[PDB]
């Protein structure tokens, strides 16, 4: 039989391993020749595997690179202008890679050039609340200072925006052992911790979903009109550079000024974590100097787009996409994901060669320039937005398949909750102590939901990956899954070797997944989800799951507002309309579910499948959220404080955030009421798409 | 048989006549009790006629009314402040209506209050080019002057915007006999000309598609958040009032200052048409004073929405809509249209009672507050935009069925050209001298197309009626048809009694259409178009007709740019990308037409019908046109100089308009190139929706 079980059994751990090894032997930085060659290899292999068509889709987008003959570095400079300490020019390469060419040295992509000199201020994680604490409570002024911030907690682009708004003239990012060194584990290559010379690369843009900084709204094709650099979207105004903890210790150890306000500001280095500004007595005359010479350059990027045409509904697309570009070797991010995509294509292709076709069209994507701001996925979605708007059933992401070896992690729209629960009950747990049990069982035991008791945790989507344009701009149901760590017992951020030269094939094979069984489980989850979305007669979305979460979010946002009962009385601020809308959605969703169960009629089916497909679409507001025209989903958006986090009822949440500090409360509360109306109206409008159509 | 011929034969001239008489015996001003009562009558009758459901959809929107105890008027005031001449407080009522209550006196809806005094400047039609002529050529400064403008040529709201931008402190609008009195015909009631005491009512907003001024983007429902009046969309900043030509003559006869620049500035009154400013020698000390006391008031309005559910595709909507609110009796505008809609409903209902249903759902609408800025249609479309976006097949408008008795007039998307040609070849001409000939034959002979020789004229759509939100905002294929005058041999504007108390049932029955045969022909055209759109197996849209017009428009916009060959060389301005896109659209459209002809498969059909339905939708840009976010169609928009006119490639056209007068040519030509790219990209994106889907 050609059923989901045939697809699943054809997937092999050994194949994922070989593909990962193949994809990680040299760097594949976006816009380089090696990543173009990798794109052409993937194109050829997907054709061999049996896809109907496989093309490259190219764009010319703004990228950023260090100058090879003018290296970036940071100094401590004395009174006489002698540079008495210098940060490293490269990470010491791992065993056996000491002769590998074209490893990009650590840098902050899209940093402007500059050589600012000044006194340091230490800003913890550079979060909105860290800057509140500095200015409002500690009375420390960042204006004209160089800020040093530890990585972790929030997207690094938000840290830079926060520093810029505080008046900083430069930012230094560093990896603290508190956040990147788990106690009792060795530094790479003897364990999976970040060594003192390790550095996290990464872009520091604030694109808010725009894609290529020069062409917001439109694909960066051959005839595209480009903004001038001064009008580009999301570029930082001050120089930024990342360092490791050996170098950070040299910069932090001399710090004077005010003590850290509390223990939450102290990392694990043997320094006091003084906030500054500047250095203690003996060293007060020394300054910090940055030297940044990176350049931004319009560069060609290449997506691979594979098509497996549906037999019955070829005009309905289920997309499996993940990126291919990496900072260096991409041992986890993204090649552990790309290897899984490759095996999934190979397996679908095996069935296709035996005469099988999915009901709906499956599109497979290898995205380029994800690391430079989701550029490849966003430009292709801008080029194809009308096809995606009217035909896009679901997007399943496929970046890093592992960030740990503890349990499953799923983040997705409520419309996929039931699909994921059902699929994971049919898959085998790969976990020790759960042999013969379902993945649902081990996942639910290890990762209980804090929102719904007895259920597994499923998180929200924000941004920081290639699902963003599909979900937040276009309103196509989206999800993602990977294996993860125990977040409850580990204090470290993400996985420690993220974006460092040490994130290699050996890291994965030796420490994370030697038998490739977690990769195989993730291939089954991602692949199974795609299979069901592309083959199930009735789309496997349950609108009732959206109703239950809308009520949780409505309760949550009301509870935030209710911290201000006097102002809600004064300005007549009522959530009644939102709760009414959510109640109506619950009622209508229930009736629609009844009809869905109670109908041989392919027009009623497809009419109903269209109602299911356009339900996520109904949460889009074509006017977008305030000052963020490419975040158009009213229920979810990436947090304005941290693009990685998904916020619910984001329009109301931002209207309420820090409201007590607004100079004109009547105007501020008016805008909260405006956002309640937009949210209530959108929830009711989405509900009505599920009503009988005539 | 229940076929189009059964539907058409059931329509009766005598029924249209009786409904028109019924709808025009009292005024039905938007927001008044009489128009609510009319709405409830129509609701009841549509149910009786056999529709499946008929509901009222109400909204609370900003309307504007004179103050009943503080009348609007204009004076000539002497030095001592004595008002020596006063304009009329009402139009003398027509025979037999001298006791009719609730006739609103002439006023400009949404005028602010004020009593400005000053010197007059005469500005011809107050068009952009009239103001260019005054400032640039004649060196006449309107700043602080009261402007007097003749009605005609462009939407009155554009005249007011132009006057405001020129610095005027008030505007007087008047009807010149040159534009509202055809030589050789008598004034009402003895003929169809405007008498000297006749005045045209009408709103002077500049909404640019927003709908209710207080709630742009969202329906004005019970919980809606409203903008404060100071933030409202489109309200004029200076007082405005309309007068007739007896009163205009008193204001114009004393005018001094500069002579009219040429004969195109002279109307037909026995005055010199001096431009001013101010009056001749003896009268130089006299001024003009306006007294405007109208108030804007949020008021409830009621649409009637009738549903005739489709038997096969109930989730595909064909909409027949026109307004019901009138300035006074609405003898032509809109009741000659509403009576035709009523007979069309009655006929569809006759077939429904015999067991027939259309393939697709037909929605019938009686819109309220059209005269106050398309408010009823726009608020309902804002409430229902997600249903309309994904299910809306076509909108057919149904305002005034006649503005003359000479030949057919059709304005519509190119996607309906072939539908209209085919339908009119099957209908009988009602014209004298064409008995036994088709409507296509008489129409083509009387109204030859200036764009395609041998074909009948079909115009573009701009705004100024209820199709605007459907076509320009949402991208749903739209069209309209009515009987019209010979435009070639008549100099007058529209029909002369437009928006006056004299536009009555008797005007229509005595002068325009005594046998109601033109109304019947229009009922057949509108009704037949709806029938075909709702019943044809394959949607009756021909994408090849769009290809031919896109090339005409591309030629046209290139020819405008080519008046500036030096600048096109200097700034490297190329239309190659647009022509390439149009060539590709032509090619793809041809192949799609082949496939459409060459496919028992309801999924291929519906897939193909979806491609046809979403083709108009593909021309929408979700970012909208510059500073007009609710005009989103890239091929057509209402002219920025005249909302009644449709402009092609409006983004490029506005970027080129008056470009030689721009201070920074590099920036201006850059924006032309930007608009070429947006247009080329959109044309190619629309083309690709017609490609094989996978
Ligand atoms: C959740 O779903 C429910 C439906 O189950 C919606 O209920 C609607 O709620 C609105 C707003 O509260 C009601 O609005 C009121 O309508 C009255 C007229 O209703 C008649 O006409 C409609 C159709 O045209 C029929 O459906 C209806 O049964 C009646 O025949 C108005 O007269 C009301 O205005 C008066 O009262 C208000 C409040 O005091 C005053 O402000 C006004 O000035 C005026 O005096 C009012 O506009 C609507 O009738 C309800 N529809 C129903 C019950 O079918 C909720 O709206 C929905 N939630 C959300 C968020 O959308
Ligand atoms: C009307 O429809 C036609 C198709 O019939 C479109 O033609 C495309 O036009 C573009 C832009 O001119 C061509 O772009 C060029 O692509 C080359 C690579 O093409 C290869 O890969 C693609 C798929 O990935 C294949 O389809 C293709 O056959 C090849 O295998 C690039 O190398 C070109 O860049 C080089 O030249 C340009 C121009 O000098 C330089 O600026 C660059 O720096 C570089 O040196 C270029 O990008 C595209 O190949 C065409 N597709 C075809 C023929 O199938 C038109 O675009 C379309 N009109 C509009 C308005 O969209
Ligand atoms: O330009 C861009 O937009 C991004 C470019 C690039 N993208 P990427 O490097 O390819 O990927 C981004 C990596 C960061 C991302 N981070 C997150 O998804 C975590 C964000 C975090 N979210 C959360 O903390 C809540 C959601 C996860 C909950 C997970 N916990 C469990 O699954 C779990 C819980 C308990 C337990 F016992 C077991 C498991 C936050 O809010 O900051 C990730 O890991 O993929 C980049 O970020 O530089
Ligand atoms: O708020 C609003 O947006 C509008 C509210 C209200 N709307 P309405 O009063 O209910 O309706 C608007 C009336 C004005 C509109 N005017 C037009 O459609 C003409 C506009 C005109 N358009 C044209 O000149 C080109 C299109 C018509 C071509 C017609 N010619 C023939 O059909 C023809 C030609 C030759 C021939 F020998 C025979 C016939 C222009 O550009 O200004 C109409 O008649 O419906 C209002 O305008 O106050
Ligand atoms: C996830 O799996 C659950 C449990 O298997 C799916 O729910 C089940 O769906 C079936 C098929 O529609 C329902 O069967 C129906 O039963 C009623 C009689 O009660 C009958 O009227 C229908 O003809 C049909 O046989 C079944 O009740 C339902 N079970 C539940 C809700 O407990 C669920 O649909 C799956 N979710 C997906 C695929 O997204
Ligand atoms: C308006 O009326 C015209 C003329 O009747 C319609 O065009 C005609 O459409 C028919 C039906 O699809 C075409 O018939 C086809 O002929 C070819 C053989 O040449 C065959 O392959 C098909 O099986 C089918 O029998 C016919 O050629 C065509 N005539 C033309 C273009 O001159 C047109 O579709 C109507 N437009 C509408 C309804 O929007
Ligand atoms: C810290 O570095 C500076 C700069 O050195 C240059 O840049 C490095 C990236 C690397 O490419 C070096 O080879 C370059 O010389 C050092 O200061 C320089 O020292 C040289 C030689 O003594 C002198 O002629 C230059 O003028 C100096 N440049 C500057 C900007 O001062 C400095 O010695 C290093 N400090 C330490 C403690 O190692
Ligand atoms: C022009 O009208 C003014 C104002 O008259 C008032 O408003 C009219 C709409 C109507 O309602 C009249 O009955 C009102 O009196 C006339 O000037 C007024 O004259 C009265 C009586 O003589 C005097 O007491 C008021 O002060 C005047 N008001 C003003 C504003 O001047 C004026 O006579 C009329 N001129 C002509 C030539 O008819
Ligand atoms: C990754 O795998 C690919 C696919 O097998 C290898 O590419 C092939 O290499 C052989 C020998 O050089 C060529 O003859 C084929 O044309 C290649 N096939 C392609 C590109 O599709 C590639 O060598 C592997 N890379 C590494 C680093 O192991
Ligand atoms: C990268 O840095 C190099 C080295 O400093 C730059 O090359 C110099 O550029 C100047 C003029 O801009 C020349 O006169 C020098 O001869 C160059 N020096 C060397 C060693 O080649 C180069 O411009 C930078 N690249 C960028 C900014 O893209
Ligand atoms: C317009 O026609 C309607 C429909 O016939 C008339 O309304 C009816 O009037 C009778 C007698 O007063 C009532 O008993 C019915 O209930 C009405 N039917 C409705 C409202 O659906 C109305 O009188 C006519 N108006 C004019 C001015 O002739
Ligand atoms: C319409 O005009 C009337 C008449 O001038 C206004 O009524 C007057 O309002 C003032 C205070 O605003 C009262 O003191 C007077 O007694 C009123 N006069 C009369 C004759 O009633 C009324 O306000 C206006 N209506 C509006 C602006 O909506
Ligand atoms: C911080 O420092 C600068 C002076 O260089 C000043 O302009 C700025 O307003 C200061 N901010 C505060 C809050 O003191
Ligand atoms: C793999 O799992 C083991 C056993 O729980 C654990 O000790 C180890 O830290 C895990 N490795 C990684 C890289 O998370
Ligand atoms: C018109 O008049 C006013 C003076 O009241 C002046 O400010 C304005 O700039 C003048 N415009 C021109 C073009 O002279
Ligand atoms: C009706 O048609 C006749 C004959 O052509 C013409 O003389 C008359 O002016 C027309 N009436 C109107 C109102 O256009
Ligand atoms: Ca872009
Ligand atoms: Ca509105
Ligand atoms: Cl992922
Ligand atoms: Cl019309
Ligand atoms: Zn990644
Ligand atoms: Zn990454
Ligand atoms: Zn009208
Ligand atoms: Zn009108």
């Amino acid at each position: 039989k050609h059923n989901m079980k045939a697809f699943l059994d054809e997937l092999k751990a050994e194949n994922i391993k070989k593909f990962l090894y193949n994809f990680t032997q040299i760097p594949h930085l976006a816009g380089t020749e090696q990543n173009f060659q990798l794109a052409k290899q993937i194109q050829s292999q997907w054709k061999e595997f049996g896809l109907d068509s496989v093309e490259l889709a190219h764009y010319d987008v703004l990228l950023s690179y260090p100058n090879k003959t003018h290296p970036n570095y940071i100094s401590i400079i004395n009174e006489d202008g002698n540079e008495i300490f210098n940060t490293s020019l490269f990470e010491p390469p791992p065993p056996g890679y000491e002769n590998v060419s074209d490893i990009v040295p650590p840098f902050s992509a899209f940093s402007p050039q500059g050589m600012p000199e000044g006194d340091l201020v230490y800003v913890n994680y550079a979060r909105t609340e860290d800057f509140f604490k500095l200015e409002r409570d500690m009375k420390i002024n960042c204006s004209g200072k160089i800020v040093i911030a530890r990585y972790g907690k929030v997207f690094r682009g938000n840290k830079v925006k926060n520093a810029q708004l505080a008046g900083a003239k430069g930012v230094i990012l560093y990896s603290d052992p508190a956040d990147y060194f788990a106690p009792g584990v060795k530094s790479y290559p003897d364990g999976w911790n970040l060594p003192g010379g390790g550095v996290q690369r990464g872009n520091i843009l604030n694109l808010n979903g725009a894609g290529d900084p020069l062409t917001p709204g439109y694909p960066a094709n051959e005839y595209a009109y480009r903004r001038g650099i001064a009008e580009a979207v999301g570029l930082p105004s001050i120089p930024v550079h990342p360092i490791g903890y050996y170098d950070a210790q040299k910069l932090l150890e001399k710090m004077g000024g005010s003590a850290p306000p509390d223990s939450s500001w102290r990392g694990s280095l043997k320094v006091p974590y003084n906030v500054g500004p500047g250095f203690t007595g003996n060293f007060s005359t020394q300054k910090v100097k940055m030297h940044i010479h990176s350049t931004n350059e319009v560069t060609r990027i290449y997506n691979v787009i594979g098509t497996l045409r549906g037999a019955v509904e070829p005009d309905r697309y289920v997309i499996l996409g993940g990126h291919r570009d990496s900072w260096v070797f991409g041992g986890i991010d993204p090649q552990s994901g790309a290897a899984v995509v490759h095996e999934i294509v190979r397996s679908f292709g095996t069935l296709k060669k035996e005469g099988w076709r999915p009901r709906r069209t499956i599109l497979f994507a290898s995205w380029d320039a994800e690391e430079f701001g989701l550029l490849g996925s966003t430009e292709w979605a801008e080029e194809n937005s009308r096809l995606l708007q009217e035909r896009g059933v679901a997007y399943i992401n496929a970046d890093s398949s592992i960030e740990g070896n503890y349990t499953l992690r799923v983040d997705c729209t409520p419309l996929m909750y039931s699909l994921v629960h059902n699929l994971t009950k049919e898959l085998k747990s790969p976990d020790e102590g759960f042999e013969g049990k379902s993945l649902y069982e081990s996942w639910t035991k290890k990762s209980p939901s804090p929102e719904f008791s007895g259920m597994p945790r499923i998180s929200k989507l924000g941004s920081g990956n290639d699902f963003e344009v599909f979900f937040q701009r276009l309103g196509i149901a989206s999800g993602r899954a990977r294996y993860t760590k125990n977040w409850e017992t580990n204090k470290f951020s993400g996985y420690p070797l993220y974006h460092s030269v040490y994130e290699t094939y050996e890291l994965v094979e030796k420490f994370y997944d030697p038998m490739f069984k977690y990769h195989l489980t993730v291939a089954q989850v991602r692949g199974g989800m795609v299979f069901e979305l592309a083959n199930s007669i009735v789309l496997p979305f349950d609108c009732r799951d959206y109703a239950v979460v809308l009520r949780k979010y409505a309760d949550k946002i009301y509870s935030i507002s209710m911290k201000h009962p006097q102002e809600m009385k004064t300005y007549s601020v009522s959530f009644d309309s939102l709760f009414s809308a959510v109640k109506n959605f619950t009622e209508i969703a229930s009736k629609f579910s009844e009809r869905l169960q109670d109908f041989s009629n392919p027009i009623v089916l497809r009419m109903m499948n269209d109602q299911l497909m356009f339900l996520e679409r109904a949460f889009i507001d074509p006017l977008g959220l305030p000052d963020r025209p490419f975040y158009r989903h009213v229920i979810y958006a990436p947090s304005s404080h941290n693009k990685y986090a998904g916020e619910s009822f984001p329009g109301i949440y931002d209207a309420l955030f820090d409201i007590e500090s607004k100079v004109d409360p009547s105007k501020a509360w008016g805008e909260v009421k405006r956002q309640i109306y937009v949210a209530a109206f959108t929830v009711q409008a989405a509900a009505e798409t599920l009503s009988e159509v005539a």
